[PDB]
DNA sequence: CGATCACGG
DNA sequence: ACGCCGTGATCG
């Protein structure tokens, strides 16, 4: 169609109205220190394209960007706010984010550009980003006339789409979810990303050297026990060595061949001691490629900071994800890998890392939603839920529960409600299927409210076509009412899990908002560095630690009010490792 | 490029 | 058929 706009040479007053759609275009997927390629503004007065050299050097435009009373509608304002922070420019007054609006309406659409959001409301006057920029190796900023139209069309779409999106969100009881939760969170995340996390690169390099030496050792020992050289990192080549050369029993097959999973290898340990060396090599290899080589590749060598990106509009359940680097999967469960955490350090001298974590938040959320008398009682009385379950499924008194029995009970606790089978429980814990089935019966008899939640939540999903979380986030499950046992089954387990995992996401998000408010309120230097699903990581001057110790846990625990209390553990020290 | 494997929640 | 949600390295 025909859409008129001003390809402007200079900023003018009518471009600085107090309500506008604004596009600050960053074409690099990773927007940290990335170029801004163009600016579009659409308001009551018209449509404008501005060259970034010009607009970002203009004191009036920069003031307008920074003024919170001048309201902007955008798509992915976090991308813009961060790219602008790298250029030394503050962005304020973002009142609508089309990306977050589309995400809330349906995460399954995987909306990742203005065009994809526009399609939800049959708005077609805008091209997909991939069509304008090209895919893969063809990725390129087009000629200025083409770029300018594309950006103005994006700004025009946001301008037209705000009301229809807000109208549907309001209808879904998700309007406060957008304006009071996700949008404020976006600003908090932008600050966390830009600040970054400081890394001890010398320590990482030292670990890397040693690891390469252990790797070399374990590798040769594997070749020696196998009587051949092969690529150990090739599950397929490893399959041949284990199941053809060594004639080890084939315990599991996939559509592609023999499994060499950690679980299969565990079950093969009575047969040959090689499998235990292979497990060791894989643990070492992971630390090396992922957490040494990977981290050092992205660290900024002049500041020693890593700058992750929290994807706020990706997961189906309302969790965040973290990329380039992922800081939500740094090792903790085994002591060797946990030491990577010593390389995560305060950004200034005399600062400390502070870490706080919800205790068993998903099971507390389950207690609340299911209204199981027995489960609710456990949390109100501050009992250990994993020990209690152990007592119920092993039919023993409390003192008889072993640390191993607690671990098995933890697997039961995080498995049954989400649809684990007796088979799955038997395979995962390497125990008899008959006993696994008894565990499952005893659990349900001990927590009958949980059995009824599973039945009721699946019924609700079938009747409504979606499930909802505590703060009204939705996930649609069109696959749920199918005759196809597998497709229906996978959808049923999503119905069981999403309300629990998604409600836990809602609670921590609200917690981050409340916390930001107070830190700023009491004018502390403390700020957030990271969120890890049910944990918050901060850094602060050491003097601030007696305050954080009282403030952080309280904000966290009172974020929402449930039919059971929420519990938070917290720790500080001179590295992330030490914050335990 | 989709599976496999390992790491976290 | 066989708990859920993620990212990265690596393979063929
Ligand atoms: C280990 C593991 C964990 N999870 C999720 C669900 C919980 C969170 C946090 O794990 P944690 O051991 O702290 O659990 P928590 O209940 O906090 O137990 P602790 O009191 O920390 O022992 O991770 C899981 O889904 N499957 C697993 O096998
Ligand atoms: O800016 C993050 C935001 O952008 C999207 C696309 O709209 O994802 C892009 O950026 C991510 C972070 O660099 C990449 O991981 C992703 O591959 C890229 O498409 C959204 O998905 C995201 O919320
Ligand atoms: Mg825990």
């Amino acid at each position: 169609a025909k859409m008129a706009f001003t390809l402007a040479d200079r900023v003018t007053e009518e471009m600085l109205a107090d309500k506008a759609a604004l596009v600050v275009e960053v074409v690099e997927e990773n927007y940290h220190d990335a170029p801004i390629v163009g600016i579009a503004v659409v308001n009551e007065h018209g449509r404008f394209f501005l060259r970034p050299e010009t607009a970002l050097a203009d004191p009036q435009f920069v003031a307008w960007l920074g003024d919170e009373t001048k309201k902007k509608s955008m798509f992915d304002s976090k991308r813009a706010a961060v790219a602008l922070k790298w250029k030394g420019i503050e962005l304020c007054g973002v009142s609508f984010d089309l990306l977050l609006a589309a995400y809330l309406l349906d995460p399954a659409q995987g909306v990742d550009d203005v065009a994809a959001a526009a399609k939800m409301k049959q708005y077609e006057a805008v091209r997909p980003d991939e069509a304008v920029y090209g895919k893969g190796a063809k990725r390129a900023v087009p000629d200025e006339p083409v770029l300018a139209e594309h950006l103005v069309r994006k700004a025009a779409a946001i301008w037209e789409l705000e009301r229809p999106f807000l109208d549907e969100l309001r209808r879904n009881e998700q309007d406060r979810l957008l304006v009071e939760l996700e949008q404020p969170l976006s600003s908090i995340l932008a600050e966390m990303e830009f600040a970054g996390v400081k890394v001890d690169t010398k320590r990482l390099e030292q670990m890397g050297k040693e690891l390469a030496e252990q790797l070399g050792t374990v590798e040769q020992r594997i070749y020696e026990l196998a009587g051949q050289e092969f690529n150990i990192n090739s599950p397929k080549q490893l399959g041949v060595i284990l199941f053809e050369k060594l004639q080890l029993p084939v315990l599991k097959k996939t559509k592609t061949g023999y499994s060499t999973s950690a679980d299969v290898l565990e079950k093969l340990a009575p047969y040959h001691e090689i499998v235990e060396n292979i497990l060791h090599y894989r643990q070492l290899g992971k630390l090396q490629s992922t957490y040494i080589e990977g981290l050092l590749k992205v660290v900024r060598p002049a500041t020693k900071k890593v700058h992750t990106i929290f994807n706020q509009a990706l997961t189906q359940t309302g969790r965040l994800s973290s990329t380039e680097p992922n800081l939500q999967n740094i090792p903790i469960r085994l002591e060797e890998g946990r030491k990577i955490r010593q390389a995560f350090v305060p950004s200034e001298s005399d600062w400390l890392i502070f870490a706080a974590d919800y205790s068993q938040i998903e099971l507390r959320v389950l207690a609340h939603i299911a209204e199981d008398d027995n489960l609710m009682e456990a949390f109100r009385r501050d009992l250990d839920i994993h020990t209690k379950t152990a007592m119920d499924i092993f039919q023993v008194s409390e003192d008889e529960v072993t640390p191993n029995m607690r671990r098995q009970a933890k697997a039961v606790n995080y498995g049954i409600v989400y649809g684990i089978s007796d088979y799955g429980l038997a395979q995962n814990l390497n125990i008899s299927r008959k006993e696994a089935a008894e565990f499952i019966e005893r659990y349900f008899e001990s927590f009958p409210g949980v059995k009824r939640y599973m039945e009721n939540i699946v019924q609700e999903a079938k009747q409504k076509g979606y499930v909802t979380t505590l703060l009204h986030r939705r996930r649609y499950l069109p696959d749920i009412t199918s005759r196809n046992f597998n497709v229906r089954s996978f959808a049923e387990r999503m119905a069981m899990n999403t309300p629990i995992q998604g409600s836990a996401a809602d609670i921590i998000k609200k917690a981050m908002i409340d916390l930001n408010a107070r830190l700023k309120e009491e004018r502390l230097q403390a700020h957030l560095l990271l969120q890890v699903h049910d944990e918050l990581i901060l850094e602060a001057p050491k003097e601030e630690m007696e305050r954080l110790c009282r403030l952080v846990p309280e904000v966290m625990e009172q974020a929402v009010t449930l039919r059971v209390p929420l519990k938070v553990d917290y720790h500080y020290g001179s590295t992330w490792y030490d914050a335990k």
